[PDB]
């Protein structure tokens, strides 16, 4: 039985406030915490931001909290909802709140009761989380399939201080042969890549932005992706190492057209390109790089252009802000073929229970599922066990630095040692790790 | 009983391998991680590497690792020990390694060990685990003493002090505190990409910003700005960390080190620099100075502390160790110890130094290292101890707030018998 809900102010990497739910029952004291976007969708899930400009910029989630102490709590405490019965407690929730875009609660209030739910229920079923997900979810667990991780190794748009527009640079070791023999590799692809950076482009350059990876002051993806090569080649792991890209494009998407120095007050807009222009573009990085997922190639909104792309691409494309994690964007990627991946973000839609039925409505129509951290992140570590629960075979949760993306590569460390023969690595077989 | 003892490796959040330990009684498995230094002293325990150039950049921990598995395990559980013991427990571990430096086992095989016992003590006890190390260190407990966060926020280390931290001694709450570091932090960052460019922005190892400044006035006036900027002029002070180990060079102090062609003739005497040290001292609210000279550069220690007027901090001088403390203390060298658990190797050993210092008249900050992890004993420890300070990063990166936010959880559960070290920060432990 469900005693106590509970609701604190922490602290995310950014060190802005977000929010900390502790659910409590007979076997204990159950934790979540709720992340944040920077390049957020316009059409995500509320995130209630208090906007007293007195304190913490703005940033303050006390009435969030307040959300969950007031209101969601005592109700919730009164119902006592079987935590094992997540489509319950998040149909509660989701009720409690009965608005669209959980725009009266904030979806910042609703998540994490919606998280420590299923920890809770993991708990009361002696088993670990990973596989009450499992559960939840109607997924595979003979074996289970462990995810490559894709490590944002170079941080662009606005995530880094620094004139390069595309977001995220990611190394996929889908060539190793366990998780650990992956993780191992891209750490040693990561500091030969912080190594050469601070040679090419001075030691300042080697300081890091929010998710971990270094932070060139580069204009081009192609200076980006000629490093990123080299780090590989000079690890020694040539041919085991591929990339990924999230353009975040929607940060950079204006009248239509689409600006690579969006950064740039003085961004000439004569160089802004347009939705072939930038397709034909994308190609040719394609044709010269070892890329095999591209996310957010275009806007949020920009759907023809998401289809032609799609034609013709050849490799997994991705959908962020396009579908935000949200199964009714996804119906409509769907029908479009936009894309053929979701990324998995639960703070976009701001329940388990909605964010399992967006992966299985994406497995469905044979898409892949990228299960996603925030770019503010904190030590909780849930996305770590849901890319496993879900069997999707591929993760993003930062650079192999600082700790709010450690603490997610390092459990996936230990489910990984705790499942032993009953898990296989997906490898070159990311993108339908499900299906495996 | 404990009836495993196991190691793996994890990743530090510069991601380099160190060791994990879990310790598994009755009460399940306990789980500690241990951190790793940059700018260690010459005089810690040692921290024991791979060297395998082929893996990790040589920086591997399966030795390590391999220690803790296949030597440690096997005795320790053999052994019968009582986790609630803590001076059994490394007693024990002290005497498996049977060296002065923990150089046969590795401090990092041992530590994890010694750090995971306390946390299943606590469990099995069912207190808190600060509660279980105030009870370990006899520390007293009403009140308890949450302790100002000193938060690393600019570093660099052409600028040659490695650490400038701002420590909000004037908010009425632990909460209060990190959230006025908070906004100050985030006002040093928009003022840093407004003056330095967007890069500077960029964060180094332990979150702060680092631009190029050449010197410290440069460094501490930005800062200064950042307080009022935030609104809070009168309630942020200044502590610093000189790493001054990393600049001395011949017996003088090189203060533009990282210039291949530094003027050797402009290199500071020990006199000379604790002269710079004064002039920055009267000029900027700075409450603490930390390693000012050098590991083995006592007679400097001893000379600058005879007019230093604020609390000084005692890093790789000491290095968490006993018999470097008691040098400290008769050649009244310095009046705080910075405690790093990792430095010495053992948790009973760490609290030891602590009292020793305590019992002195010093204070004792409580430290990460410049490589953390998610682990956040620190944060149990320095309220267990009642020391009133600790310094875990700047408030960005998580291996830092997973701290910060723990002395939230730990401020919220205490409640009324807990007060605020503030101002008191230096004798926090006589509050
Ligand atoms: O766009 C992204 O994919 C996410 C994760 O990297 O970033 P943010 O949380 O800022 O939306
Ligand atoms: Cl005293
Ligand atoms: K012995
Ligand atoms: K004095
Ligand atoms: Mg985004
Ligand atoms: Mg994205
Ligand atoms: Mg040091
Ligand atoms: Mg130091």
């Amino acid at each position: 039985a469900v005693s106590k809900v509970y609701a604190r102010s922490v602290y995310d990497s950014r060190g802005n406030p977000t929010v900390e739910v502790e659910l409590t029952t007979e076997k204990g004291v159950f934790r979540s915490i709720v992340p944040s976007g920077a390049s957020t969708g316009v059409h995500e899930a509320l995130e209630m931001r208090d906007g007293d400009k007195s304190k913490w910029m703005g940033k303050g989630v006390l009435h969030a909290v307040k959300n969950v102490n007031d209101v969601i709590a005592p109700a919730f405490v009164k119902a006592n909802i079987d935590v094992k019965d997540q489509k319950a407690v998040d149909d509660f929730l989701i009720s409690l709140d009965g608005t669209a875009n959980k725009s009266k609660l904030g979806a910042n209030a609703i998540l994490g009761v919606s998280l420590a739910a299923s920890r809770a229920a993991a708990a009361e079923k002696n088993v670990p989380l990973y596989k009450h997900l499992a559960d939840l979810s109607k997924s595979k667990t003979s074996p289970y399939v462990l995810p490559v991780p894709f490590l944002n190794v170079l941080n662009g748009g606005s995530h880094a201080g620094g004139a390069l527009a595309l977001q995220e640079f990611m190394i996929a070791p889908t060539g190793a042969k366990t998780f650990a023999e992956a993780l191992r590799i891209g750490s040693e692809v990561y500091h030969n890549l912080k190594s050469l950076t601070k040679k090419r482009y001075g030691a300042s350059a080697g300081n890091v932005g929010d998710e971990g990876g270094v932070a060139p002051n580069i204009q081009t993806a192609e200076e980006a992706l000629d490093l990123i090569v080299d780090a590989i080649k000079a690890a020694g792991h040539d041919g085991k190492v591929k990339i990924g890209l999230d353009c975040a494009s929607s940060e950079f998407f204006k009248d239509g057209k689409y600006d690579l120095d969006f950064k740039n007050p003085n961004s000439d807009k004569s160089k802004w390109l347009t939705g072939p222009q930038l397709a034909d573009l994308y190609h040719s990085l394609m044709k010269r790089y070892p890329i095999v997922s591209i996310e957010d190639p275009f806007a949020e909104d920009d759907w023809e252009a998401w289809s032609h792309f799609f034609k013709t691409a050849g490799i997994q494309i991705v959908a962020d802000d396009l579908t935000v994690t949200n199964p009714k964007r996804i119906a409509t990627a769907i029908e479009k073929k936009a894309a053929d991946a979701l990324l998995l973000k639960v703070n976009q839609i701001g329940t388990l229970s909605e964010s399992i039925k967006a992966a299985q409505d994406s497995f469905a129509a044979g898409w892949g599922v990228m299960v996603s951290h925030r770019s503010g992140e904190t030590e909780d570590t849930f996305i770590a066990d849901l890319v496993v629960g879900l069997r999707t075979g591929q993760i993003k949760t930062g650079a192999p630095a600082r700790s709010e993306r450690l603490a997610k590569l390092n459990q996936l460390l230990r489910i990984e040692e705790e499942l032993g023969d009953n898990a296989v690595f997906a490898g070159e077989n990311f993108h339908h790790g499900d299906k495996l």
